[PDB]
């Protein structure tokens, strides 16, 4: 497998991110790791076949690499906690370094490409084609955070982040009430997916246990009833009993979503 590792200056966050990559076409697939990232290999590459899986799409497949507990957003300022000597810049990285590069150097193009994620970067992915609908015609949420700006979210998300290497999700998007939490929800964006004609994959499977399976239960179905409530007809929503929250399973996902993202983005 002509598989690549890459360092890809940042100018925003003042360092080289390493980048995972497999060419075989223009368009590409961004595969966002999820809460605890590490910085040596992407969690897609460690725990899946997605590269084998891929090979000879006519996709190219993107893998970056760090940015544990990032959410894959532009931060307000550097942790507030863990010894974080810059400010995370993960969405000028995505959608302006990033691609810049790939292009210039692969000719990887820089619109019409898909953007997966999972857990943490579940909502990233909607999140980047709600905002940038030309680079990102496709987004797919597997186990994503879909309304984080409401209710429990903010609390379970700080939590989870502090968690994940000790990560304040108050010097990323403020405190709840911060304009920026309801700027990167999923949810409340959903009229931006539905006047950008996004297409979008949303996978979900199934403080004690049993309350936060209720929390995520509602959750799923407000957003895909809120989908279709707001006009929504261009969602593909799976929400199978047998479902899990682990990466056999989002792997089954990314295998299956693989011919409605090379139709989609390759016709």
């Amino acid at each position: 497998l002509p598989v690549e590792y890459l360092q890809v200056p940042s100018a925003s966050m003042g360092r080289d991110i390493k980048v995972q990559f497999q060419g075989g076409g223009p368009h590409a697939v961004y595969l966002l790791d999820g809460l605890r990232a590490q910085d040596d290999y992407n969690g897609w590459d460690i725990n899946t076949p997605a590269f084998e899986e891929y090979y000879q799409s006519g996709l190219s497949v993107i893998m970056p690499v760090g940015g544990q507990s990032s959410f894959y957003t532009d931060w307000y300022q550097p942790s507030q906690s863990n010894g974080q000597n810059y400010t995370y810049k993960w969405e000028t990285f995505l959608t302006r370094e990033m691609p810049a590069w790939l292009q210039a150097n692969k000719g990887v193009s820089p619109t019409g490409n898909a953007a997966v994620g999972l857990s943490m970067s579940g909502g990233s992915a909607l999140i980047l084609a709600a905002y940038y609908p030309q680079q990102f015609p496709y987004a797919a949420s597997l186990s994503g955070f879909l309304n984080p700006s409401e209710g429990w979210w903010p609390t379970l998300i700080g939590l989870a982040m502090n968690d994940s290497g000790g990560y304040n999700a108050n010097s990323m998007w403020g405190p709840s009430s911060d304009p920026a939490w309801k700027r990167n929800d999923p949810m409340v964006q959903i009229p931006r997916l539905v006047a950008n004609n996004t297409r979008i994959w949303v996978y979900c499977g199934n403080i004690p246990a049993k309350f936060l399976e209720g929390l995520t239960l509602r959750t799923n179905q407000t957003f895909r009833d809120t989908y279709a409530a707001d006009g929504g007809r261009n969602g593909v929503f799976n929400f199978p009993p047998n479902g899990t929250q682990s990466w056999p399973y989002w792997n089954e996902q990314l295998v299956a979503m693989k011919a409605d993202i090379q139709h989609v983005l390759n016709g």
